[PDB]
């Protein structure tokens, strides 16, 4: 009943936006941003429908900033590591599941600039190493900046991009596992990645209380289905795939990497 995700991209992307975003869903029937420094985590016990879950969101500082960007992924990748390391230390003193606390990161949600072009060389060579110890999920951010028309072009060169780069990208083909894993899966892939819109404010639309981003033209719904794919994002997660992503975790990534130690 423990799940644990990172958002991570460049700065200025709405990562931490996304974070308040996926905490303060509607979906929930539970209670309760400058530029982040460094890495910090947050940790809410939300109820969907009258199920209890411990969700942690881990925000990140960004990369790319710099002239010289060589290695901005340490930090990020330490992380990752030192929750693998210390669930091993855990399970090997106090051997039973129910009494190990569960650090692990379980998801990454990878943030592309919605420039509209294709993917770039920095977030290639940050995708291929993150995907080789964590799952990953691609989105696309701010998508409201580009138009419907414009996100279903930038997602499929994406797409095209991360085949090309050999970048194997949650839900993985390879792990599809019953008869109709892929029929399902095969959906979820043909929208990797989400073109996400995230909102911490509250605004009344219609007699309607929804987390939305007031523009001078309207609001934009981030829980509405036809305004962005956010749902798509907070469902894969939190409802359908969570715990598809913790065994995946457990009994690839976290036996991967003791293979090392
Ligand atoms: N247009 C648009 N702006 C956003 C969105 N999410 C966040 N922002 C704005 O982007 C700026 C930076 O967002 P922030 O959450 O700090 O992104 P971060 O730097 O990755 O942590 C802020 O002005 C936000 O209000 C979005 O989905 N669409
Ligand atoms: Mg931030």
């Amino acid at each position: 009943f423990e799940f644990n995700i990172m958002v991570v991209g460049q700065s200025g992307l709405g990562k931490s936006t996304m974070v308040n975003t996926l905490f303060k869903s509607k979906v929930w029937k539970s209670n309760p941003t400058p530029q982040t420094l460094q890495l910090h985590s947050l940790t809410h016990v939300i109820e969907e429908k009258g199920v209890k879950l411990k969700l942690t969101v881990t925000d990140t500082p960004g990369f790319g900033d710099q002239i010289n960007n060589d290695n901005c992924w340490d930090p990020i990748l330490g992380y990752i590591n030192e929750q693998y390391e210390q669930y091993l230390q855990e399970e090997i003193l106090i051997t039973r599941q129910r009494h190990i606390p569960d650090t692990r990161v379980h998801c990454c949600v990878y943030f592309v600039p919605p420039t509209g072009h294709c993917l770039r060389p920095l977030d290639i060579e940050f995708l291929q190493r993150l995907c080789r110890t964590v799952n990953v999920v691609p989105v696309i951010a701010r998508a409201d900046s580009l138009t419907m028309e414009e996100r279903e072009a930038f997602r499929r060169r994406i797409q095209q991009n991360l085949r090309t780069h050999c970048i194997d990208v949650y839900p993985q083909m390879c792990f599809d596992e019953d008869i109709n894993d892929k029929i399902l899966n095969s959906k979820l892939r043909d929208r990797i990645p989400f073109a996400v819109v995230g909102a911490d404010q509250e605004h009344l639309v219609n007699g309607r209380c929804v987390l939305g981003r007031k523009t001078k033209w309207g609001i934009i719904e981030v829980e509405n289905m036809a305004h962005c794919e956010f749902p798509l994002l907070r469902d894969l997660l939190i409802r359908s795939h969570l715990q598809d992503l913790k065994d995946i975790t457990h009994n690839i990534h976290y036996e991967n990497y003791r293979v090392i130690r």
